This record gives structure tokens, C-alpha cells and sequence, in this order.
């Protein structure tokens, strides 16, 4: 003799996930109070989804998402269940954001005294990236180097001082990639 119930207030709701792409995504939920002890399973925006799929496994409270793709971003509901009814949770918002990657990395240049030079760097990502340029892991001098829209590194007088490795710099807020290429100078 125990009442026949279904509560509306989550035990646990899900909470937001934000990843970058491949990395994995876990998703907890804790139903109501109930009896009989209601069960739970996941809808990915309104529809249902299962654990076919290798990289998906549903299991206690949990669903984990190995390797995560920009397709599976959308909003995740939890749905506790029993002979009384379905109770949907709050849905929590899975993010796939893009670590930076090169388009066009910068290439060692070889230069003579007093003449141009130019720096490319083309960068990808999701948000998209900030690019930073270096020189000996050091800010850039000031004075010499005149700047494109495109993350281009201009010089129209070089001289030999400028010698140095140029690294060039992607980040957004999952993740950071370096790429340095040396400037050589000769008299
Ligand atoms: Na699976």
C-alpha cells in the first residue's frame, strides 16, 4: 500500500553543456519522486533518441555523447516516466563549438636588406578566432610592421634586427593553436 505518484519537480535537471568538437558531453538528469520509480529517457529537441549508435550510450542517469559533431548541439530533455504520466525536465542547451584551425599558415620568408616582406596567416573556428602575431615568444616591435584587414604582417624597409621567429596565434574559447615561421635577413 503506497499511493499511486508522479511529482513535477526534478530531483536533478540537466544543466548546459558546452564542448568543443570530438571531445565528449555528459548529460545527468534525476527524475521525480514517484511510484512507481519513474524511469527515464532523452529526446534531443522534442524528439526521442536512442543508444544505437556506438558513440552513444544511455545508462543510470547519464547520457554520454562520445565525439561530439555540430549535429548533436540542440536542446536535451530529460522524461521521467511511470504508470502516472511523463514529466519532461528542464532542457539543457548542448553547445559543439570549433577549436581554431590554419587555413593558411605563415611560411619561412628569406629576405635581403632594405626591401619588403609580408606574414599570412588565415585561420578557422567556431566561434572564430582571434589571431595574435609574436616574435621570439615577445610582443612585436613598434615602428616597422604596417597591418592588413586579413591577419597579413607587412614590413616595407626591413633591416637585420627584424631576424627572428614570427609565430602567429589562433584562439577562441576552445582552444589555442601556435604557428611560427622563421624571417632570415642578409647583408
Ligand atoms: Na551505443
Amino acid at each position: 500500500l503506497e499511493v499511486a505518484l508522479l511529482r513535477d519537480d526534478f530531483r536533478q535537471n540537466p544543466t548546459d553543456v558546452v564542448v568543443a568538437a570530438g571531445e565528449p558531453a555528459i548529460l545527468e538528469c534525476q527524475p521525480p519522486r514517484g511510484h512507481p520509480e519513474p524511469t527515464i529517457y532523452w529526446k534531443k529537441d522534442k524528439v526521442r533518441i536512442d543508444d544505437k549508435e556506438e558513440r552513444i550510450s544511455i545508462r543510470g542517469g547519464k547520457l554520454m555523447i562520445s565525439n561530439t559533431r555540430k549535429s548533436d548541439a540542440g536542446m536535451y530533455t530529460c522524461v521521467g516516466t511511470n504508470m502516472v504520466g511523463e514529466r519532461d525536465s528542464d532542457p539543457a542547451e548542448l553547445t559543439v563549438f570549433e577549436r581554431p584551425t590554419f587555413l593558411r599558415r605563415p611560411i619561412n620568408q628569406v629576405v635581403l636588406e632594405e626591401e619588403a616582406v609580408e606574414f599570412r596567416c588565415q585561420v578557422q573556428g567556431d566561434p572564430q578566432p582571434t589571431v595574435r602575431w609574436k616574435k621570439d615568444d615577445a610582443d612585436l616591435p613598434r615602428g616597422r610592421y604596417d597591418i592588413k584587414d586579413d591577419y597579413t604582417l607587412r614590413i616595407k624597409k626591413t633591416m637585420s634586427t627584424d631576424e627572428g621567429t614570427y609565430m602567429c596565434i589562433a584562439e577562441n574559447r576552445v582552444g589555442k593553436m601556435e604557428a611560427s615561421a622563421t624571417l632570415t635577413v642578409r647583408a
